[PDB]
């Protein structure tokens, strides 16, 4: 599963859930969760924080490392885990349900990246 | 089967092929292939000028090979890139034989592995 009961995502990184392809839709849906601009923070700037950046971007959400809308909390230890700020058990339902085809946007409609 | 126009660039619009953050990735993951495989470098460097959805797309698939990446310069392969309306992107040292061996992967039906854990690269803003 994508979340798990105690409300993070993790895992190996490269790895579904961890993959960028899962990542960067995880990013997408977050940020159509929070616009149906929006802004993600990010604790630093590594694959998996990167794939979920891009899907947020792609959706028209803007990120930053050092903080906005939802901010991301990562311990990196023998897995990776990670949790959003604030994600109540009712948004990550939302979440699961444009998860589970999120549109996206082109051209200067695609947010940005601040290090 | 090709992305390089004739001269030397791959240009787009951001968010549409071959500029959508799949195919970037690809991209990024075929670069570093082909640095690992036919430049022999096992840990080959990307440097990209900027962050923004299309640097950093291509830098999520560089990483997802075993390349690591850095704002900045120094890097085996640099990118170099216009933005506007039409993105504009250009790789140094990229020559033509180098673009088709990078084309021949991407469109290529073979998987193009991915490393996972400890061996994914990292990122240095």
């Amino acid at each position: 599963a994508i979340f798990t009961h105690e409300g993070k995502v993790e895992g190996v990184p490269g790895n579904y859930p961890l993959t960028a392809e899962n990542l960067f839709r995880i990013g997408l849906a977050l940020c159509t969760l929070w616009i149906l601009e929006p802004t993600l923070s990010i604790p630093e700037t590594n694959f998996v924080t990167l794939a979920l950046s891009v899907g947020f971007m792609n959706a028209g959400g803007s990120v930053n490392v050092g903080g906005g809308d939802i901010k991301l909390f990562l311990q990196k230890g023998e897995i990776y885990v990670l949790e959003f700020q604030p994600l109540s058990e009712t948004d990550i339902k939302k979440l699961e349900s444009i998860l589970f085809p999120i549109p996206k946007k082109t051209g200067e409609d695609i947010g940005s990246f601040k290090c």
